[PDB]
DNA sequence: ATTAGTTA
DNA sequence: TAACTAAT
DNA sequence: ATTAGTTA
DNA sequence: TAACTAAT
């Protein structure tokens, strides 16, 4: 039961993550950018009730905080089902347009896999839960991602914003990927034999013997939990010779 | 009055033309071609009355003759005005598709004009009237261009066809152009100095002195009339230093 | 609720 | 040009 | 009356 | 995809 050996490493028992070694991120704007404030589109009580719990939880976790900002983007009530539960999706497109571009350093899955040697048949796959939220946003950049929120009967003043790298921000994947690479550089050095593939929040650890893939996995989980990241114990694929990774099925140095 | 000096050369007084030196044309079909017979689209009495005179005249001139053929294309009643006189336009497209292609030897106007020297400022422009009809169609090729014709009260059996190169046939421009070039080759040889440009039925004669452009024009008209072609005395532009040719205005070695 | 892009 | 298609 | 091609 | 545009 790896779940018991490494409590801090699993989202199930380690609590929300926070990459303690990473300095809060500063988001540079384009040279000519000025704040854009888009009024919130009227939302139905149904959508609001559906979204409320999520907002409340984020506030209690400190991921969302009240604020007053010249920036504002609309919240979209998206129901994953065909007519069930909602989830808040923020339309950060006008903000993305005003933020300075950075080089896309995340390798496409195909090329990433080309780094998998035939010798390592034992793989481990971990998915980091709420990856972006583990990265802090510098207070000077937080106002950029503000949106409107209310409760027709008592509630928050008006706007809330993120204290962590938000979903929907064009640079979140790249910044997370680069941050985790910095945090796992030492681990790679301490395990010259192991093969560690990273695709934003999806990790594939490779090894020759179940002993390696096993001892290596223990070190990774311990390392991850220690750095402040959290993996999904639910979806975790430990020391297998066949696993699903990035939409592929790895089985015998194949796919 | 050039009209009196050369009666045979003008459509106004020479009668319908007929290139006596040109052998009746044989139209080769593509390797796999089979006859196409498209029934005549119902025509209104108005259109028919409008077209009748033209058909009658062509028959009297021997340009149209009765026939029975496995080929048939529809006649289209086209009124050049917005609601006036009609003219018969035959849709030979399905026939054009079955006829073997030939190389397009007619030069585009731009390139043709590039053959105009600065030295020749005196030009003459002649337009051959009913050019295609001056070329005979071999009896073996005539059936190809058949169409339906009737007179609700006495008339022609059913189909008529052309005995001359018809309008609407994809190769008519090229074949006429090549035929006239053969008929005017000698004239070019007998007038090394003169500049003769041909664009299907549009002729431009160039010269240095009004004497040349004049004596040369007399020889051309005489030659043309003698060969069986006919120019429009109406639109004729004799020995001028400015003339309209192929949509251009020639004035001083310009345009 | 919008929109950048692709298809009909 | 109108419809789709995906995306935030 | 149809149609091959180009634009909306 | 619908409309045009030219052409026979």
């Amino acid at each position: 039961t790896w779940l018991s050996d490494f409590p801090q490493a699993w989202a199930e028992t380690g609590g929300m993550g926070l990459a303690v070694r990473q300095a809060p991120l500063i988001i540079p704007l384009k040279a000519t950018s000025t704040p854009v404030s888009i009024k919130q589109y009227p939302m139905s009580q149904e959508a609001r009730l559906g979204i409320k719990p999520h907002i409340q939880r984020l506030l209690d976790q400190g991921i969302l905080v009240p604020c007053q900002s010249p920036w504002n983007t609309p919240l979209l009530p998206v129901k994953k089902p065909g007519t069930n539960d909602y989830r808040p999706v923020q339309d950060l497109r006008e903000v993305n347009k005003r933020v300075e571009d950075i080089h896309p350093t995340v390798p496409n899955p195909y090329n990433l896999l080309s780094g998998l040697p035939p010798s390592h048949q034992w793989y481990t796959v971990l998915d980091l839960k709420d990856a972006f939220f583990c990265l802090r946003l510098h207070p000077t950049s937080q106002p950029l991602f503000a949106f409107e929120w209310r409760d027709p009967e008592m509630g928050i003043s008006g706007q809330l914003t993120w204290t962590r790298l938000p979903q929907g921000f064009k640079n979140s994947p790249t910044l997370f990927d680069e941050a985790l690479h910095r945090d796992l550089a030492d681990f790679r050095i301490q395990h010259p034999d192991l093969i560690l593939l990273q695709y934003v929040d999806d990790l594939l650890l490779a090894a020759t013997s179940e002993l390696d893939c096993q001892q290596g996995t223990r070190a990774l989980l311990q390392t991850l939990g220690n750095l402040g990241y959290r993996a999904s114990a639910k979806k975790a694929q430990i020391c297998q010779k066949q696993v699903k990774y990035l939409g592929y099925l790895l089985k015998e140095g194949q796919r």
